[PDB]
DNA sequence: CGGAAAAGTATACTTTTCCG
DNA sequence: CGGAAAAGTATACTTTTCCG
């Protein structure tokens, strides 16, 4: 276990270390980050829908 | 007031390393 | 040398806010 470098939350459902450098042990700091980052994939989108072909 | 897009967190699949 | 297990990686999927 280590800590992440934003977060720290020992309890990390899933982390996201990658050993390398910096250790963003949280899941939060880098799947978040994709819409605050750049233009999130797509793909999360595409089935997304499954909620907005129910109702709309 | 409702729906659409944003957002967020868990999970599913996958990989990498360690040890029998 | 390969299986196993946890961490890694990203999509999945449901909720909420906000504007039409
Ligand atoms: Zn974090």
């Amino acid at each position: 276990s280590f800590q992440c470098s934003n977060c720290s939350v020992t309890e990390t459902i899933r982390w996201r270390n990658i050993r390398s450098k910096e250790g963003i042990q949280c899941n939060a700091c880098f799947i978040y980050q994709r819409k605050y980052n750049k233009t999130r994939p797509v793909t999360a989108v595409n089935k997304y829908q499954k909620r907005k072909l129910k109702v709309q």
